[PDB]
């Protein structure tokens, strides 16, 4: 009946001191899967090794004392390629929700139970091996994610143990992909995401507000801003109709109670508590789960668009607290999954799938030969030469791309170019050809006189990368030898707008810029 | 054929005149393919023997009943259709290994894609040709390995997936795959590196691993290292995708010619584009050739026979007022005279027209004089300081067929 | 149908140069079983601590390619406790067959079979755990056993990998003894030894000669003596009648051919292939088993004493090898496991098991209290204290308790002391008591003054050691305060004579003296 037993499912182990003054967004530590992995046994790491490519289903345990008295909250981040410190320097917080992110509250009912389950392959969409790539990197960043905690006595130690669950070996380095071009939704989208602590406090605070309805194109948290995977997949439309199932959280202390209502909400202050309570409303004591409906003056929300619909949270009965108790009352909502409605949206701009790349003006040839060349990759990305002024558009394609880590498929490139000088005395030529390896005989190609407009398939890299196509291996790149006096002829040369043939994308991430 | 390897005879090769030629064989001996086998040495630290050994080859058939076609079934149709298991069938070069330390043996495996360098040429081969096609291959290769050296040195070697140099540790390389051989065996691989996927094109994308673990040990007596033979056989294609080498449509570029010279008088240049597909190259223009892996099976197959559309396209110099002339293009038969199909263009500066690769099927020198499709290009135009580039052009394999495997040294 | 795969059963690894210019007892290099289990990854080495206690059956493999020209035999030697270097300096042969040994010629079918398996616990007799203890440590030396080998034409590097089963974990730390008190033999007894290199040269050398018939007591091996555990099993009677199987094994390259003949002999060449050839014998032509019947002029042969008995080996048909070919031929002969005959033989001094331990005499009391004490432990070892001249005795208790690794049970210490004096002016005193812990009140005791013999039961320590007790848990000590004027008293104070009550021993060893 020997209790002390081994425990064959620690895959790794870190730990931080908790600062006893530690505030909001303050970086606890990080901790590196792999490093981790290896840095410790060699169970699975040996396995690690002979396996090479599996498809792992960690269970992260952060131990951490169930305090009911400080009023604390760590939370954990997941960031397989997309997060800098240096720029959010240190601290984070809403742009980090902006990744897989489980909030830990310590009141919360454990003292290890403090863990997070996910499948590295589910969440990164491309199973992991021993070898270290560059295209991506497994690190969690741990960091307080509450406010209104207690100055604790002392900076307390802090430990987390990973465990794995390696599986067999998985035969592809792609996985399957976590979507397809037509962003196709189905009966429950997860838009996953956790909302920075709300709080209310015993000195009149009024209508707690979850702006929701605006979850489509990107946003701006002060620091930053934000394109996640849920946002670029719900941008494509002008509006959303349905229901948003979510859940609060309690983070402060015992000492501090309170009570509040949850309601839809369009306006400013449904100052009646008689208007809250005479609609659907659920009057939520501290934690709890919610489904509600969206509710508008017309119904449906818009997805770009703020002020068009809003989660409204009342506070019913004031925070309770005992006069030695300092601090406001925390809780972190969580939206979850939203069942679509039934009433249609129109999609962005048309139906047709055609999206503005970048328009490139300005175009400065060489001294010499006044002929400009232009090289368009093989990877989706923020365009840009020295040899022109490249002005870049946004649209859900462009979002999808950049909240998503791989992407895969074909494209046409929707060229367009124009001349200057009156019909008469315009001249030149320009070519384009699909390359492959750096200047040289690989290839297939056409010329254009006064033929000012092409498409031509191309495909995006081995594999499928998003940034410096990986190897050499980075077809795609067209020349645009402008043959033209480039100069005081192209109006604005070149317009790319491609079109998604059919592209794969891998990888639920964001990008903060 | 090392000898030490069980035989006095057995030295012997068993092959199928048809399998590998694709185009059975008759009696009159025509030009465009001639069977003549080369015997050379391929082994490097032999022993000095003590006199000049008369050597005897003897050559037995099975003539088998009368084809009635001369090209059989087509080694290839033009997309390229991988099945279960393709046969890279390539022997590599007697790797060696010598008691004063020699470290990480390596058949840089995993750019079996392009044209390779081999010192004295460079090589298109029908494997990398086959294989050329898409940016990157992942599965598993079956090879075997072969001793040459002679009984007094002996050795044992590792077989491990790599990718970078040096993996120090045989903890390293007794940690993860590996299979330690004593000298001759057979070993299937899966290939691995840090993306699991291979380059195709590109080296320092993965590689094959041969650590020297007990070093070779001969009597001092013994002069000489240790010395085998790798053989690829066949690969087993994994399942994940690997995009294709432009896009996806069969479009390669064939030549684009520049700077036309017109004849002085009437300035006008023709150009004739042949029939079968090969290095064109006038001297009324400066021809620059392309690569892609059409033009590499091309290149590293006997015949070729199907259809294409020879996609034109032209352009002119002065400014939009200042610019005249015309082209012409017709499909031809023999010789300038009536025999063909014609059109005219002005200011229409591209075209497109199908046309049919040569009496059977030829590479070069279209056999007779049963060679269709030359397409003259009466560039009418006062080509000189007129066509800017005057035609590229751009082959479409509208679907061919490729026979013979062969290679292609340059 | 992947060939290249991992291999889990690996345990570590070790390297060593063979020199070209190799001769015999050459140390090529050790292996210590624990540090490498370690050093090298961790699959079996979290096992091994997660585990604590198991009983490895370990698999060397030592990989040398299959040269058949090179006329070189490395051999290996499996030490956990009894072999010390820089006695035996760098350099070691017979002495070290005195272990546990397997000798790998290379000509031998294998470029990896040279590989040895056996389990720790059947020869060790204890089990084996993560934590190491000082009585114990498993290291393994590989050195050259051969002499007439070919000069390399370079120093070969040589590669052993280790490979272990670790089974479950094992509850107890001594396992099943390896051996009982009263030496009770069955039906084949292991007399697992290998014989040095014999050699035969085309040049007349005649009768090679394992003398067989003389296992029983110690032997000087020129560097050294020994007591190996055969040697003390079969030394309890005057001599051995049976039947003995056991190997030759030709080291010689290929260029060196022979043929011997094996045939029981007792004097000094039986000149006569036709004496060879009329009775018993067995024509060799290099390897084969062979089990021969004891031979001598009154049937059996003797254990201690030498020269009653021996095993012939005639050699035949000279030695063919090209001229250019140096070098002897040469063969390592394994004696195996010997079948018990029938006829009886007396044992060594008397039926009664009881052995004479030692004997001391001018005992050097204290100058002042003129009083002796002296304190016998509690494991059976080579006593020796500087307040008398110890003269130690030998007996086959001696030999097997030297022999082995561990032993625990009861013994007898029956002492007997005698005073010098005329009857009449005879003075003093002895007093024994068992004692525990250094001098304090730990214990059980009696005084004598002209009785003058006693007999106490006492019994060796905690588990069961060979020297140094391992801990204060070394209990038995007994003082012997012979409060007497010792001096010109104690004629030979006590004799002691250790009866074996029934003891236990542990791990098949040798000790080289």
């Amino acid at each position: 009946a020997v209790t002390v037993v081994p425990d064959p499912t620690c895959c790794g182990t870190l730990s931080f001191k908790v600062p006893k003054d530690a505030k909001k967004g303050k970086h606890l530590g990080t901790f590196d899967i792999r490093q981790a992995i290896m840095d410790y046994g060699g169970l699975h790491s040996q396995e690690w090794c002979a396996k090479g490519i599996v498809n792992p289903t960690f269970t992260v345990r952060m131990h951490a004392p169930r305090n009911a008295f400080a009023g604390l909250s760590i939370a954990c981040t997941f960031d397989d390629y997309k997060r800098i410190d240096l720029p959010a320097l240190g601290n984070e917080c809403p742009p980090s929700e902006m990744f897989e992110l489980p909030t830990k509250v310590f009141m919360l009912k454990d003292a290890d139970v403090h863990e997070w389950q996910f499948n590295y392959g589910e969440l990164t969409g491309h199973g992991l091996c021993n070898w270290a790539n560059v295209a991506t990197q497994p690190t969690l960043y741990f960091f307080v994610a509450s406010t209104n905690q207690v100055t604790m006595a002392a900076d307390w130690q802090c430990i987390v143990t990973m465990h794995v669950d390696m599986g067999p070996v998985i035969d592809r380095f792609e996985l399957n992909p976590t979507m397809t071009w037509p962003i196709q939704l189905g009966d429950t989208f997860a838009i996953d995401r956790y909302y920075e602590a709300k709080e209310i406090k015993l000195d009149g605070s009024t209508s707690m507000l979850s702006i929701s309805y605006n979850f489509g194109g990107p946003v701006k948290h002060s620091k930053k801003h934000a394109i996640s995977y849920s946002r670029a997949v719900m941008s494509r439309n002008l509006g959303w109709s349905g229901t948003i199932s979510g859940s609060v959280k309690s983070v402060s202390s015992l000492f501090c109670t309170a009570s509040f209502v949850i309601f839809p909400w369009e306006c400013e202050a449904p100052p009646t508590l008689r208007q809250v309570l005479w609609g659907p409303h659920q009057i939520m004591h501290g934690d709890g789960q919610f489904e509600i409906a969206i509710k508008t003056r017309l119904h449906s929300a818009a997805t770009t668009e703020e002020g068009f619909g809003r989660l409204g949270i009342l506070p019913l009965s004031g925070p309770i607290a005992p006069d030695a108790h300092v601090g406001s009352y925390e809780f972190i909502v969580h939206i979850n999954t939203w069942r679509p409605d039934s009433q249609v949206h129109p999609p962005m701009f048309s139906s047709s799938e055609l999206y503005n790349w970048f328009t490139l003006t300005n175009l400065k040839p060489d001294a010499n030969t006044g002929v400009v060349n232009f090289d368009i990759p093989g990877y989706i990305h923020d365009f840009a030469s020295k040899d022109a002024t490249v002005t870049l558009a946004s649209n859900p394609l462009s979002w999808l791309v950049a909240a998503t880590g791989w992407h895969y498929g074909e494209v046409d490139l929707c060229i367009s170019w124009s001349r200057s000088k009156q019909a008469q005395a315009q001249e030149g030529s320009v070519s384009i050809t699909t390359n492959y390896r750096d200047w040289g005989a690989y290839w297939q190609g056409q010329a254009r006189i006064y033929d000012l407009r092409r498409t031509e398939a191309e495909i995006p890299i081995f594999l499928g990368s998003y940034a410096g196509a990986t190897p050499s291996g980075a077809l795609g790149k067209q020349n645009y030898v402008r043959i033209s006096i480039v100069n005081a002829k192209d109006i604005v040369a070149l317009r790319v707008c491609l079109r998604p043939k059919s592209i794969k994308f891998w990888g639920r991430s964001a990008t903060l810029f």
